[PDB]
Parts: C-alpha cells; structure tokens; sequence
C-alpha cells in the first residue's frame, strides 16, 4: 500500500512474542526480567483481531519475522526479533510461512493492513565481536560483507554512527557494510521478495540513522510499499531530513515534549505547541510521520504517572495529531513497565478486557477519526493547527472547514477543577451545535464565535459538528 493509502491508517504496534499465544491462555507466565520467549505467535494474533479492531485500529505493526540467533544469551532470547542470522528463514517460535500468510490474509479480510518490522543495519550474535563466526549469517556468510569491528562511542560523528557496531561485548550486532553494491543488491532483492511472499502492506524500518542515507531510496523503492523509519533523535533538524530518503519517520521530535506535557500536572504545553509548529513547517510531510508516546524502547507512559486522565489525554493526542497514530500493545490496559525489559509485558495477562478506561477512550477517538476521514478526503492532508495554550491546556484543529475536529487537552489530571474555557479560533459558525464525542455531551458556539468548553476531571474534549454525525454510530 502507498504512502497516500497509509495516511488514513491507525496502527496497533505489538511484540509477536508477547501479544497472544496459540492456546489463547490469559494466565501463561511471562516474567519480563527472564527475557525469554513467552510463546506469542502469528496464529495467536489472528485469534485476537476482534480485540484490536474493537478499538478502531486499521493496521498492526509486528516485530521482525526473520530467524534469529538460537542462544539464550546473558540478555536472554531473541524474543523481540532484532538479532537476526538467516533472513531467508522465519523465526519458528512464531509459527510457519503459512501462519504468517494466514495473518496477512486475516487482516485483509477485515480491510486491515499488515506492517512488518525489518532491520537492514545488523545481524545478531551471542558473544564478543572478535568471537563472531560470520559463516552463521545467511546470505552474508563472510566477514567481507561487514564493517570492521568497533563500537559507536562518538554519537556526534555521523560516520562512526553508520560504520561502527551497535550492541556490546555480551551480544554483538555485526554491522553490514551497506556501502557495498553486493549488500545493497541482496537487501533490495530480499525486501521486495519478503513483501510479495507475505502480501505485506507497509514496513517499519528499524535503525535507519545507523545506515548511510544513499542506501535508503533504493530500499524504499524495492519494498514497493510505504516505509516508516526509526530515526532515534528528538531534534527535527536531524530526524526530518530522513524523509528526503524514506516515505515517513517515527515522530521522535514530538515524542519528548508530548511525554513531558502529559506525564505531570506541571508539564510544558509551550514545548509541545512549539514542536507541533516546528515539525509542521520544517519536516517534509508531517502527515506521513507516526505519532506515539509508548514503545518497547522507552518507559511506558503509566511508569511516569498512573493518573488515568493524563493517560486519556496523551492517547487522544496520538490519535488526533497529523500523521499515523501508533499505540503500543498494553497502553490500552494502562501497563506501567519501565525500561527494557520491563516494557515488554505480555498483553494476554490483562485478560484483553474491552471495558477498560483506555480501551473505551481509544475506541472513541479512533471512531471519530475514522468517521471524519470517511466524510472528509481533506482531513489527512489538513495540517494540524494548535489554536490555544495556557499552563494546563492545549487545543488544536484539524480537518476541512465545516467538518473540523477541535480537540482540547489538559494536564490538570483526575483531580482537576470544573470550569468553562472560552475557546476562540475553532472556526465554527455562531449557533452551531457540536458534539463532545468522548463523553457524548453537546456544546453550542456563541454569537461571538467562541466555544464555551466545559472542563472537568482533567478530561480530554473532542468536538465535531452534531449535524455532520447524521447516520454515524457515534454517541447514539
Ligand atoms: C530497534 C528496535 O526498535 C530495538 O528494540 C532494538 O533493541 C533490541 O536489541 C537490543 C540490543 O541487543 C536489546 O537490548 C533490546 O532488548 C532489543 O529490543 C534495536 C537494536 O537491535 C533496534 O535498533 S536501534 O538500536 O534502536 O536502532
Ligand atoms: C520468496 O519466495 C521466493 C520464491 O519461492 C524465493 O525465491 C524468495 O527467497 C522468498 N523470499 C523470502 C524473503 O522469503
Ligand atoms: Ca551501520
């Protein structure tokens, strides 16, 4: 599927090992500190697609599928998929080639997309760099395919960032020499044939800043689908230029101020407001970025605060910002694990309740986004506009005049006071009825064009014209 096709999608990101077992158990042990395979599979995902689609996601992102180093290392198993050895075999822990094809087909029957995580930068190996037997790597079965062994120490030296190895002396990540035509040609053939064998709709490309930029146009073209890159840097002047070589990147620039704004009742709305406007202006296309606050490489949102109002607001922002929403399996059950491995909790241990507070919030927010997109072909290309901020509030507008979603978010938290915010710049006409689609109340635009927004409980407010909701299932 093309970049234009992906703009309307909403992604549920999951670890194949951690989301759902074939046996469907909600009690099978998964101690994250053991760092071992817990037994999640592709078949398990298929069996729980109603759970994912019930929150109004249109797509899933799954962790890498290639065969891995076999060892239980000092840091545990390759459960996560980022330690590959044989790129032409699958990780048998997750199932068979027919199971991965059955997952793609099950998503397609539901009108959903499959996105697969891929690594081009590195293989994995149990042990020090000097102990590597290069013959285990397929097809790269020679030291001749790799950069000489060194670690990245100077992260300001972009040459060192690209040419030296990730990992450490315990688990090494042998660095492919992606400047070699033979390495480019194998990777380009591989990614095209992976996409066509498993009918994959899009790719999440890990580790993009560790491979020189001239590799990536050819890779994105060989894949034949939308690619979103992991460029792990909060500076839009570093990260956004990668969109000149790849369709999209993960929005790490928004990540840091978004987390800061909502993790505390003292968070900076100014930093978030300013970063939205920096990304909108200075990134090649904000509408092809991926918005997130939670992943398997940072502490979960609830590890910073268990306030459920704050969690509702940050989830609403993720769904209503420019670009593709990305929610990490467990976020919807308010999982609170810290840094790796504590943030790789099994989703099944929640019991997959569809009545939890954040399942309902995310369902409500995806519902209005999906509905608005179905009625407004300009929604996804209208650049999100922050129209108001104060010490505890940000408000933003997105969509075609007359059909715009106007979102008011707060960091007051669950003990926030009850008051009316008089909101200017929403763009609706005097006397217009709006539905607040999270709580299903109505507000009326005043003769002056200001919206009197009832604020209470620190709750997020998402406004849409009541007249435009004719025939939707929203706030029935
Ligand atoms: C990207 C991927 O998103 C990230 O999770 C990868 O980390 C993996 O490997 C490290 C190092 O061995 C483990 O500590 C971790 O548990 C495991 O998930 C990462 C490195 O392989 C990927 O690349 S990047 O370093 O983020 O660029
Ligand atoms: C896809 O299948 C083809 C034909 O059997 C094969 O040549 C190729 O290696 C496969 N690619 C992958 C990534 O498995
Ligand atoms: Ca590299």
């Amino acid at each position: 599927a093309t970049p234009a096709d992906w703009r309307s999608q909403s992604i549920y990101f999951l670890l194949t090992d951690r989301f759902a077992r074939t046996d469907g158990s909600t009690t099978a042990t998964c101690n994250t500190a053991d760092q071992k395979y817990c037994g999640g599979t592709w078949q398990g995902i298929i069996d729980k697609l109603d759970y994912i689609q019930g929150m109004g996601f249109t797509a899933i992102w799954i962790t890498p599928v290639t065969a891995q180093l076999p060892q239980t290392t000092a840091y545990g198993d390759a459960y996560h998929g980022y330690w590959q050895q044989d790129i032409y075999s699958l990780n048998e822990n997750y199932g068979t080639a027919d199971d991965l094809k059955a997952l793609s087909s099950a998503l397609h029957e539901r009108g959903m997309y499959l996105m697969v995580d891929v690594v081009a930068n590195h293989m994995g190996y149990d042990g020090a760099g000097s102990s590597v037997d290069y013959s285990v790597f397929k097809p790269f079965s020679s030291q001749d395919y790799f950069h000489p062994f060194c670690f990245i120490q100077n992260y300001e030296d972009q040459t060192q960032v690209e040419d030296c190895w990730l990992g450490d002396n315990t688990v090494s990540l042998p660095d492919l020499d992606t400047t070699k035509d033979v390495v480019k040609n194998e990777w380009y053939d591989w990614v095209g044939s992976l996409v066509s064998n498993y009918s994959i709709d899009g790719l999440r490309i890990d580790t993009v800043k560790h491979v020189q930029k001239d590799f990536w146009p050819g890779y994105n073209k060989a894949a034949g689908v939308y690619c979103i890159g992991e460029v792990l840097d909060g500076d839009p002047a570093y990260t956004c230029p990668y969109q000149n070589v790849m369709d999209g990147v993960l929005n790490y620039p928004i990540y840091y101020p978004l987390l800061n704004a909502f993790k505390s009742t003292s968070g900076s709305m100014d930093d978030l407001y300013n970063m939205i406007n920096t990304v909108k202006s200075d990134c090649p296309d904000s509408t092809l970025l991926g918005t997130f606050v939670e992943n398997h490489d940072n502490p979960r949102f609830a590890s910073y605060t268990n306030d459920i109002a704050l969690a509702k607001n940050v989830a609403a922002f993720i769904i209503l910002n420019d670009g593709i929403p990305i929610i990490y399996a467990g976020q919807e059950q308010h999982y609170a694990g810290g840094n790796d491995p504590a943030n790789r909790e099994a989703t099944w241990l929640s019991g997959y309740p569809t009545d939890s507070e954040l399942y309902k919030l995310i369902a409500s927010a995806n519902a209005i986004r999906n509905y608005a997109i179905s009625k407004d072909t300009g929604f996804v290309t209208y650049k999100n506009w922050p129209i108001y901020k104060d010490d505890t509030t940000i408000a933003m507008r997105k969509g075609t005049d007359g059909s715009q979603i106007v979102t008011i978010l707060s960091n007051k938290g669950a003990s926030g006071d009850s008051y009316t915010l008089s909101l200017s710049g929403a763009g609706y006409t005097a006397g217009q009825q709006l539905t607040e689609v999270i709580g299903c109340t109505t507000v009326t635009v005043g003769s002056d064009g200001n919206v009197p927004v009832p604020m209470a409980g620190g709750l997020p407010r998402v406004l849409y014209p009541t007249e435009k909701l004719a025939g939707s299932k929203i706030c029935s």
